[PDB]
C-alpha cells in the first residue's frame, strides 16, 4: 500500500537483519530465498520441505499472516525465525520491498 521499497530495502538490509539470513533471490542461506514471497505462488523451497501452500505456522499466504508472522516468528522444517516487532509504515516498507523481489 504506502510502502517505500527504497526504505523497505534500507530496512532489510540494517534495521531487520532479513538479509543475513535470507536471500533476495532463491538461494538459500539460513531461511528460504524470499523471491516470489508476497505472490500467491510462494518461495522457493528446499526438497522434501512443504507447508502446503500456506505459511510455516499454518496460516494461509496472505499480506496479514504474513506481516503477523514476520513480527512474531517461529519454527518450521527449515530453520528458526525471530521475533520482529515493527511499526506499521516500516512494516508497509517492508512489504513493498519484499513486492519488489520476483521469484522467475
Ligand atoms: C535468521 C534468524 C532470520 C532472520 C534474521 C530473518 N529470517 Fe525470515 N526466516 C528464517 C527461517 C529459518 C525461515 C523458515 C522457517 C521454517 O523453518 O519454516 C524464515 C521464513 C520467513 C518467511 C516465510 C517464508 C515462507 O515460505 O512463507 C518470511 C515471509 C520471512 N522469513 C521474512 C523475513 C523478514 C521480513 C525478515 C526481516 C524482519 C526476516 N525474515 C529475517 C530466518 C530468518
Amino acid at each position: 500500500a504506502n510502502g517505500d521499497p527504497a526504505k523497505g530495502q534500507l530496512y532489510f538490509e540494517n534495521e531487520g537483519g532479513c538479509l543475513a539470513c535470507h536471500s533476495t533471490g532463491t538461494d538459500k542461506l539460513v531461511g528460504p530465498g524470499l523471491a516470489g514471497v508476497m505472490t500467491t505462488a510462494g518461495p522457493v523451497y528446499p526438497e522434501g520441505v512443504n507447508y502446503r501452500g500456506n505459511l510455516p505456522n499454518g496460516q494461509p499466504r496472505t499480506e496479514e499472516n504474513i506481516a503477523a508472522w514476520i513480527r512474531s516468528g517461529g519454527q518450521g522444517q527449515i530453520g528458526v525465525m525471530s521475533p520482529h516487532e515493527m511499526s506499521d509504515e516500516d512494516m508497509a516498507n517492508l512489504l513493498a520491498y519484499l513486492h519488489t523481489l520476483k521469484r522467475p
